[PDB]
């Protein structure tokens, strides 16, 4: 149930050949045969990669093989990666290399605590749903708009690191595989998440005074076979909340 057209898999399609590429590469992104480097380990970069077509699956699960790694000493690295399922695509900006006031879903892999009064241990993975009205407060690591999150040790690991994002029937689940255990450990599991079909998958990274290599190695999108019993492209991104 792999959907190849919404995936990035080695050998990358159209790279070193006449075949149709499936992704657009934007900003500081460096394309090599063995990784897509959203930013090099250099300051003040914004790079992204965006699926060349929109996704109309109602129920899906994206697996991302990524690598964040750099030569910054002690805590002097940043800023992280965002994964996107959004109305718009290709616009750079302050939100891990991509535009603010976005429409849809963001999954942030934040590696630098901008918030001087933070309670979190970094890196910190969180999710945000936006109808266009919200601005991600980068200076505060998105504190005001975070729906859920978990600390996650993903930098400079000696083995492969993966993230899974599952969306089906209003349930959004983010899982990690960072500890070389060939298993999905839960990070976030929330319900009442409303997203339309017809949005774009993408990934972006950003660096400022602090930097890191932010690599995407592969992205594999799976269609979930889930029963349904409305115009799904017109659903406004939103979240419904269980009452107290
Ligand atoms: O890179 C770390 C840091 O560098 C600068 O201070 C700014 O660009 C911040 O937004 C960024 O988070
Ligand atoms: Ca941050
Ligand atoms: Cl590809
Ligand atoms: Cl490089
Ligand atoms: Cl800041
Ligand atoms: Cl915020
Ligand atoms: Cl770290
Ligand atoms: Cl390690
Ligand atoms: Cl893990």
């Amino acid at each position: 149930h792999l959907k190849r057209e919404h995936s990035l898999i080695k050998p990358y399609q159209g790279v070193g050949s006449s075949s149709m590429p499936l992704w657009d590469f934007q900003g500081s992104t460096i394309l090599t045969s063995q990784y897509v480097r959203l930013t090099p380990d250099e300051r003040s970069k914004e790079g992204s990669i965006w699926n060349h077509q929109p996704c109309f699956l109602k129920d899906w699960e994206m697996h991302v093989h990524f690598k964040v790694h750099g030569t910054g000493k002690k805590n002097l690295h940043g800023d992280g990666i965002a994964l996107w399922y959004t109305r718009d695509r290709l616009v750079p900006g302050p939100v891990f290399g991509s535009k603010d006031n976005f429409h849809g879903l963001a999954i942030f892999l934040d590696t630098y605590p901008n918030d001087e009064t933070t309670e979190r241990v970094f890196p910190y993975i969180s999710v945000m749903v936006n109808n266009g009205s919200l601005s991600y407060d980068h200076s505060k690591d998105g504190r005001w708009t975070e729906l859920a999150g978990c600390t996650a040790d993903f930098r400079n690991r000696d083995h492969d690191t993966f993230l899974a994002v599952r969306y089906s029937r209003g349930r959004l689940t983010v899982m990690t595989d960072l500890e070389d255990k060939n298993e999905w450990k839960n990070c976030i599991d929330i319900t009442g998440v409303r997203l339309p079909t017809g949005y774009y998958f993408g990934a972006s990274a950003g660096t400022g005074d602090l930097s890191d290599n932010h690599d995407i190695i592969s992205m594999k999108l799976f269609q979930l076979m889930v029963e349904h019993t409305i115009d799904w492209t017109k659903i406004e991104p939103s979240v419904n909340f269980l009452k107290s």
